[PDB]
């Protein structure tokens, strides 16, 4: 389905510290 962007949101939080 759509997991792509599902990701890629996550990965900024993950920019967190």
């Amino acid at each position: 389905g759509e997991e792509e962007l599902q990701e890629n949101q996550e990965l900024i939080r993950e920019k967190s510290n």
